[PDB]
């Protein structure tokens, strides 16, 4: 009845996410999934080709909380760009260690999820993912430098790897050793320790 | 005979010819024999499970930096700060040119997954993790202490934002090598990480 493709969906997805993270992505089958979707078998193919179309779905699942904030980092007509992108981070940071949803995910795709020359698709998937992330946080830099709040001869593209890269290596950290960095406790610390990385650094300019 | 030396050898090269191409959650030991050119008797002498092998990989990367990262630790040596520079460049120039160490961090960063039927894989990473990281604060403190990094500077907090940079371009590099000239701009991607310590407000007490 249409409302059924949708909820049979997001039964095989919050599914994949249980299987993907209990066994790791290169053992789990869609038939696996399915059997524990409770959804009757050939479902699964209706919804997702293969099983990268699925580890796809759960990376870019990710971006929906964030759109709103990143989308206003991006605008030009945007008054305070790198106001978005500090409340962006600091919103990434609060979703991670707040929700189970989004912690087993990135759970998944950080440590649960093999790169293979078999699945050739799972690779590609992430290179266009952090390439289009890239895109948009260099967007978001270039709008904080046209107003004045980033250094005016900052290196856009530098800063943002510089800064996908300090973000991207601090999720792992803590999804690794959650108990080392007080990621939620201190999160103004950690986005600001990076977003000063951005302002102060020498080397991040041309 | 220490020929166990040689077949040891023969069984971690092949390993990671493996892991690399086929990943390690369906690369067996009997697998990697094979490749090898070893008997499977030989493989498990060596080796007791995957386990062992991915650690030994793991291990394995620290050797190179023994010296330079052992410099920047000890209290006694004027310019820890430049030790840790170019203990970075150090770690830097190897992974874009020595082709093991870069399919060994390309191993463990995208061909190995950390699920409980093989929790060795993850307890081992988060060992040398914190270990990494008492040497990294040993590395600040000391800095701290010549006036090279702020007085104020919260030593283990810079350490971890250092490690996260530094693991984070590394990984990025991996991913997508051509945009990141990790070797031509070297200096400019440590000197990032650097500036941040030394510059960022937020990293102080």
């Amino acid at each position: 009845t249409k409302e059924e493709a949708q909820e049979t969906r997001a039964q095989i997805i919050e599914a994949a996410e249980r299987a993907f993270y209990k066994r790791g992505v290169a053992r789990t089958t869609l038939a696996d999934i399915a059997e524990l979707a409770g959804v009757t078998r050939g479902a699964i193919y209706w919804h997702f080709n293969n099983k990268a179309e699925l580890v796809q779905a759960l990376l870019d699942s990710l971006a929906e909380t964030h759109d709103h904030l990143a989308r206003a980092s991006e605008s030009e007509d945007e008054v305070d760009p790198l106001g978005c992108m500090r409340k962006l981070l600091l919103q990434v940071f609060n979703e991670l260690v707040l929700d189970a949803r989004t912690r087993r995910i990135n759970e998944i795709l950080h440590h649960k999820c093999e790169f293979t020359d078999d699945m050739c698709e799972i690779r590609q998937q992430r290179q266009s993912a952090v390439l289009d992330c890239h895109k948009g946080i260099t967007l978001a830099l270039a709008n904080a430098v046209r107003r004045g709040q980033l250094p005016g001869e900052l290196d856009a593209e530098r800063a943002a790897v510089a800064m996908f890269a300090y973000v991207d290596g601090l999720i792992r950290r803590w999804l690794l050793l959650p108990d080392s960095v007080d990621l939620l406790g201190d999160v103004e610390k950690w986005v600001d320790t990076g977003l000063d990385m951005l302002r102060l650094s020498p080397a991040l300019r041309k």
